[PDB]
């Protein structure tokens, strides 16, 4: 099937450590794609070549609404192509950047998208998916895109590096070495949940190492404008022990979310 010759190109969307997002159009049907090439030195020197076959097997069967569709994959002696859906307005860390904050009603609508996502996920046995705002995408009707496929990127607008990002999102027990479970996916919808009201992350630090300390011992604090529910769920979702992080479809059916959401 596909080759890169069934394409146009045009600009790249973002650059990461494994390659590059374009925007595309697929020649017959003139329609608009984001083709994202990794390379294959990159992908071999950092030894996560067998990653990826894993996760285009996973990604091929994942169909939500929620989640960022991948149409198909090919490769030539240097490259892999993956063929994903195009999302038109951006990132949810772009929007976040642009608006500062969100307030509780798109606070809550997002986090109940992703609730959503992520409970099918894990009925599918697919866990951790790296939430971050920079890998959450905003359809054409404004719905939310888990995107976190092939790794990072950053689009030129971006200040905030791949693996900073992706360290403020990341659970205690990671941090720590421990084993973890499923709960690493409620931990990090309590970090978005923090960082959509207030504007930044909440363990945020001028260094990873100390980034790595509160994480470990969840020192964060709210500022005066969150509402006595959304610390609720946010003091809930980040508990240092994972048992103790709700379900969840009680996340869904927690009081401030069915109060806030769309
Ligand atoms: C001023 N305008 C814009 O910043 C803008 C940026 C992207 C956009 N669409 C899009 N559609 C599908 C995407 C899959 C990826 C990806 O591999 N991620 C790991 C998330 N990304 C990245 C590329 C860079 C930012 C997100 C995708 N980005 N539409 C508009």
């Amino acid at each position: 099937q596909w080759a890169l010759e069934d394409f146009e190109i045009g600009r790249p969307l973002g650059k990461g450590k494994f390659g590059n997002v374009y925007l595309a159009r697929e020649k017959q049907s003139k329609f608009i794609l984001a083709l994202k090439v990794l390379f294959k030195a990159q992908l071999e020197k950092a030894g996560v070549e067998h990653q990826l076959r894993r996760e285009v097997e996973i990604q091929s069967h994942l169909r939500h609404p929620n989640i960022l569709r991948l149409y198909g994959y090919f490769h030539d002696a240097t490259r892999v192509y993956l063929i994903l859906e195009y999302a038109p307005l951006g990132t949810v860390y772009r929007e976040l950047q642009k608006l500062s904050k969100f307030d509780e009603q798109r606070t809550a609508t997002y986090i109940t998208e992703l609730a959503n996502a992520l409970s099918y996920c894990h009925s599918k046995r697919v866990i951790h998916r790296d939430i971050k705002p920079e890998n959450l995408l905003l359809g054409s009707a404004g719905e939310l895109k888990i995107a976190d496929f092939g790794w990072s990127v950053h689009a030129p607008s971006s200040r905030r590096t791949t693996l900073a990002g992706t360290l403020d999102y990341l659970p205690p027990e990671m941090i720590e070495g421990r084993m973890h479970d499923e709960k690493v996916d409620l931990w990090s919808l309590g970090v978005l949940c923090y960082e959509f009201l207030v504007g930044k992350p909440p363990f945020e630090a001028n260094t990873y190492q100390e980034t790595y300390k509160r994480i470990s011992r969840v020192e964060f604090t709210f500022p005066d404008f969150v509402t006595e529910g959304a610390r609720d769920l946010i003091s809930r979702l980040l508990k240092h022990n994972p048992s103790q992080r709700p379900m969840l479809r009680e996340v869904l059916e927690h009081p401030w979310i069915t109060a806030n959401s769309s």
